[PDB]
């Protein structure tokens, strides 16, 4: 099997992607934001706190005639940026774009913090890292793709994220036609659960490659390109009147500057980000100060390629038995 759904940008900064996914029988479909940096899928539900529900779709599993409780089962997760939901479980049938997942775990919010509530567009997650970070407790649950990755044709799904327009996930299949040149393909470390992989270094604008290991991860659940210091420094320098605000929460440049782009490393192949891809646009409405697409990673821990990075890219997320990653341009 396979399936094919498209992926569209929430907003005009391309701030997060949503795609449609049905849920139970007869089909409710959401909006979820896939996000290959974590493993749950739960929504905004009939038990969603009310006041904590402003305009997304809800699932209602009493509507569903393939929902049961899993008994027992609740769940909690908090993500990267200080949001935060949880709530119980159900099972239920999901699909995306025709490929059809029985039995998958669709957990279902209780309580989501703000910032989840403030954001109308997005009912709710579909995680794509590995099933080892799945929440769910007392019995950890499996990613939809996880359940079902013996069925696809091939045991892959594609990312390939628009700028500033619709894109496509792809379960099952490469689509050839997506990318130019070649796919390079590059080893994937899942001891941290995520898709964890080393670029071989970078460069800004017309500049020189430095080659130098950058551990990080692929994260579509990720706005920007979270680098560490020293490479995000020799970025911004090459841009007129940029700084870091501290007030503001990272590098900050005049909205009347021309941004460079920034290649990075995938083996000896190299993916380039157009500088517009960087400029998210004014710090506040009508301001003069834009803010930066790539930021430090110095405060999180771990390099994050997300999707100012992903997007430049056709992205492979091979999931075999030894994963490894695949990025070709496009």
């Amino acid at each position: 099997s396979t399936g094919s759904a498209t992926t569209t940008p929430i907003d005009s900064l391309d701030d997060a992607y949503i795609t449609p996914v049905q849920i139970g029988t007869p089909a409710q479909t959401l909006n979820l934001d896939f996000d290959t940096g974590s493993s749950d899928l739960w929504v905004f539900s009939s038990e969603t706190t009310a006041s904590e529900v402003d305009g997304q779709t809800i699932y209602t599993p009493s509507k569903s005639t393939t929902a049961k409780l899993l008994s027992g089962a609740t769940w909690s997760i908090s993500y990267g940026d200080g949001s935060s939901s949880s709530g119980d479980v159900y099972t239920d049938t999901v699909s995306v774009g025709g490929l059809t997942v029985t039995g998958q775990a669709v957990e279902s919010a209780k309580k989501v913090s703000s910032s989840f509530t403030e954001d109308s567009t997005i009912d709710g997650l579909l995680g794509l890292a590995f099933s080892t970070l799945n929440t769910v407790s007392p019995t950890q649950q499996k990613t939809f793709f996880d359940n079902a990755k013996a069925s696809l044709d091939s045991p892959v799904f594609t990312a390939d994220l628009g700028y500033h327009a619709p894109g496509t996930y792809n379960f099952g299949f490469i689509d050839t036609t997506a990318y130019t040149g070649s796919i390079t393909y590059t080893a994937v470390s899942t001891k941290q659960g995520f898709w964890e992989w080393t670029s071989t270094g970078y460069a800004v604008g017309s500049g020189t490659f430095k080659s130098t290991s950058i551990d990080g991860i692929a994260d579509t659940g990720t706005t920007l390109l979270y680098l560490p210091a020293t490479v995000v420094s020799a970025y911004w320098a090459q841009v007129s009147g940029a700084k870091s605000s501290s007030s503001v929460g990272g590098y900050v440049f005049p909205c009347s500057a021309t941004l460079p782009s920034f290649t990075f490393g995938v083996g000896s192949a190299r993916i380039v980000i157009p500088g517009d891809y960087i400029d998210f646009g004014p710090i506040s409405t009508g301001s003069s100060s834009c803010f930066g697409g790539i930021q430090s990673s110095a405060g999180i821990g771990i390099n994050i390629f997300g999707d100012v990075a992903l997007k430049a890219a056709f992205v492979v997320f091979n999931g075999a038995t030894t994963p490894t990653l695949g990025f070709a341009s496009k």
